[PDB]
């Protein structure tokens, strides 16, 4: 590393992806001795930032901060301006966060099972908010529909903040948002959590069951957050970046901060993370093909 790194964030400030990129950038600047400049390029669900990095030199100085949305995009954009498998190479996955099905304090829905019963029939009017059209949160509700054979109607919000405001005020009866956004409200008893979308609980919500354990067997949709580089970046460079970032993630202060927020820390490396990206691309594409979703 001999000039600044340029870390391009696919989502705007206020969300977990930007938070983690800026947390990494902060400690990376400290170590290895050049500014890791962090910048948000969030246009078209991260596609603007992705195309930008796809076109940078494969030298390790240009990185893309992603979440699972990156794997959703190939299935929901008609004409993606890059090859989401070939044009990127994974460096590190640093954190998971489950989604959570949340309802207002005093909602008639006491369990996920009650919600699914309410939404079993076709025409029907059980709406759920999400963090946005084509988000992993949106797809968590659609996956439940497909897996549980229910008919909940998706109402998108511009991020988790606005979705939470409407469930907080009972303007909508239900939303799917990230655990990290929702946890303070759930602890405060302003919201109730019906399920988490990970394979196992949560950690900060030990009394909230997974969707799978309620029982929609095989259901999971955990959002990852990590860094990619241009597809041709040699493995030695990916490993050098990996080593540095993993050292940041290993910090006590970093681990505590994330855990307190409801992030599950991770450190999947170049090979493992690359496999996860490609596997999720395939899986999400299959789901959004079933439900017929295009975002453009």
């Amino acid at each position: 590393p001999n000039k600044p790194l340029d870390i391009i964030v696919t989502f705007p400030p206020g969300g977990g992806t930007d938070m983690l990129a800026r947390l990494i950038g902060n400690y990376l600047t400290e170590s290895l001795g050049q500014t890791a400049v962090v910048e948000n390029r969030p246009g078209a669900s991260g596609n603007v930032g992705a195309r930008l990095v796809a076109d940078r030199a494969p030298d390790g100085y240009s990185l893309l901060m992603v979440n699972s949305s990156f794997a959703v995009n190939p299935g929901v954009f008609r004409n993606l301006p890059f090859d989401p498998k070939k044009d990127f190479a994974a460096v590190i996955n640093v954190a998971y966060v489950p989604s959570v099905f949340v309802v207002p304090a005093g909602s008639k829905y006491k369990t996920l099972g009650e919600l699914m019963a309410a939404a079993k029939q076709t025409n029907t009017q059980v709406t759920y908010g999400s963090c946005g059209n084509g988000t992993p949160q949106h797809l968590a509700g659609e996956l439940l529909n497909v897996s549980a054979k229910t008919h909940m109607v998706h109402v998108p919000y511009k991020g988790c903040g606005p979705a939470l405001n409407d469930v907080l005020g009972s303007q909508i009866g239900l939303a799917v948002v990230t655990a990290s956004s929702a946890i303070p409200f759930i602890k405060a008893g302003k919201l109730q959590a019906l399920a988490v979308t990970s394979k196992e609980r949560s950690a900060l919500l030990p009394e909230v069951p997974t969707v799978a354990e309620q029982g929609v067997a095989g259901y999971e949709l955990n959002q990852w957050h990590g860094l990619l580089v241009p597809g041709a970046t040699p493995m030695a460079v990916r490993q050098k970046l990996y080593d540095g970032i993993a050292k940041v993630m290993q910090r006590d202060d970093v681990q505590k901060k994330l855990a307190d927020l409801g992030y599950s820390t991770a450190s999947d490396g170049p090979e493992v993370f690359q496999k996860m990206v490609e596997t999720d691309i395939d899986r999400f594409s299959a789901l959004t093909k079933q439900i017929g979703l295009k975002v453009d």
